């Protein structure tokens, strides 16, 4: 069949949908990701459009090959994720101009994803896949409009809430781009501090970790907040802490762009593209990771 022109070297890893390995194409000769979904007319559909969706910063989808009740993606193979490149950086931090470089860069992923109108959804480290010249590269995008945003993954795993947006948490249908903008803000400041943000275990308790640093959110701050379907007039009223807490060592200007990242209103948070033209990122340059 279709899958005897690809040769398995080794396993990556266990997606949300499905199983990750590296392989070798017997006919071009390429090195390649490819994950292998257990299978719907519309996810088919939705998932090869993603083809045309390139951009350096974004996990090249090389092919979509659907055969023996089975979705094939066949992506560009990269060294390794952001999650590991944390975890082997823990004792000393990744380097400052390095986490404004890799944010840099997967603003860009993201300006261009959003002027397509099309949302990952499910930003999280796993997701943000490295080289050793300096790039990032975000992967999964456009999955979740495809597939939902299950509790489980196809082994049981639990799908992290850490990087879950407020407006998805207090049940809103209808997201908008802002959430990958609170996603990779959570991102921004794990980098930062080598510490997750919001380690929430359930979603009333990610929902009181972002609370219980950001405020409670009102009408305020957020107008329609007490209307949304899961919110409560029972939620404490936590009162808002400082940027320079939450953050250090991190300059005015970063604080500036997570401050604008992490607003409550999805209508009030930063763009990608306004995010990009913030003068935290005036000296920003590209520098080779120590892998
Ligand atoms: O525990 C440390 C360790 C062990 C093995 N590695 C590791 C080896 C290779 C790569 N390269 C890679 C992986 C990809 N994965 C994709 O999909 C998954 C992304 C996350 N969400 C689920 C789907 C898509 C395209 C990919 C392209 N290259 C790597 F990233 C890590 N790291």
């Amino acid at each position: 069949g279709a899958m005897e022109n690809f040769q398995k070297v080794e396993k990556i890893g266990e997606g949300t949908y499905g199983v990750v390995y590296k392989a070798r194409n017997k006919l071009t000769g390429e090195v390649v990701a490819l994950k292998k979904i257990r299978l719907p007319s519309t996810a088919i559909r939705e998932i090869s459009l993603l083809k045309e969706l390139n951009h350096p910063n974004i996990v090249k989808l090389l092919d979509v090959i659907h055969t023996e009740n089975k979705l094939y993606l066949v992506f560009e193979f990269l060294h390794q994720d952001l999650k590991k490149f944390m975890d082997a950086s823990a004792l000393t931090g990744i380097p400052l101009p390095l986490i404004k470089s890799y944010l840099f860069q997967l603003l860009q992923g993201l300006a261009f994803c959003h002027s397509h109108r099309v949302l990952h959804r499910d930003l999280k480290p796993q997701n943000l896949l490295i080289n050793t010249e300096g790039a990032i590269k975000l992967a999964d995008f456009g999955l979740a409009r495809a597939f939902g945003v299950p509790v489980r993954t196809y082994t049981h795993e639990v799908v992290t809430l850490w990087y879950r947006a407020p407006e998805i948490l207090l049940g809103c249908k209808y997201y908008s781009t802002a959430v990958d903008i609170w996603s990779l803000g959570c991102i921004f400041a794990e980098m930062v501090t080598r510490r997750a943000l919001f380690p929430g275990d359930s979603e009333i308790d990610q929902l009181f970790r972002i609370f219980r640093t950001l405020g409670t959110p009102d009408e305020v701050v957020w107008p329609g907040v007490t209307s949304m379907p899961d919110y409560k007039p029972s939620f404490p009223k936590w009162a808002r802490q400082d940027f320079s807490k939450v953050v250090p060592p991190l300059d005015e200007d970063g604080r500036s762009l997570l401050s604008q990242m992490l607003h409550y209103d999805p209508n009030k948070r930063i763009s990608a593209k306004a995010a990009l033209a913030h003068p935290f990122f005036q000296d920003v340059t590209k520098p080779v990771p120590h892998l």
